[PDB]
Order: structure tokens, then C-alpha cells, then sequence
């Protein structure tokens, strides 16, 4: 009962949200370094 | 194959609600830079 | 069209997402208490 065009939307959608997720997690580990001043 | 809709379905909301955690933690942190 | 195996990957995909996540947040959330 599921059809690809969703499934592959999906299926981009998280790429697209590994890759921000991947800015983020650099960002984080650029502010809670430095957050020992 | 093995497809189930519902089950997909729940997939989508685990997205959305992962989007939505997502958005609030560039906002937590965007704020936090001094 | 269908997945069986192709929806187990994507699900898993999703999995790590959201324990990556969860790290962030636990991470931002201690720098956060720092005040």
C-alpha cells in the first residue's frame, strides 16, 4: 500500500537532514568547546 | 513487499517530530553563542 | 511498487538521526544549565 514517490520524498527528506544534522553537530562541538572562558 | 502504510505513516511522524527537536536545537544553540 | 528491506534501512537511517539528535540535545542542554 506504499508507493515509491513518497517513499523515495522520505527517503530524501532524511538525506537532507543528515547533512544539516552534520553543520549542527559541528556546531556544537564548536560552542561547547570554548565554553570553559 | 513488505509495505504496511500505517507503519510508514509512523515513519513520517518520527520525521516531522525530528524536524521539529531539530529546528529547537539551531534555535537553543543559535541563542546560546554568547 | 513496495520496500521490506528497503523500509528496515530507511527506518534505521532515521534511528541514528534521532540518537545523533538526542546527543545535541542532551550536549546543548548541559551547556545550556552552565547558564
Amino acid at each position: 500500500w506504499v508507493s515509491g514517490e513518497e517513499f523515495y520524498m522520505l527517503t530524501r527528506r532524511v538525506l537532507q537532514l543528515e547533512t544539516v544534522l552534520e553543520g549542527v553537530v559541528s556546531q556544537i562541538d564548536a560552542v561547547g568547546s570554548k565554553l570553559k572562558m
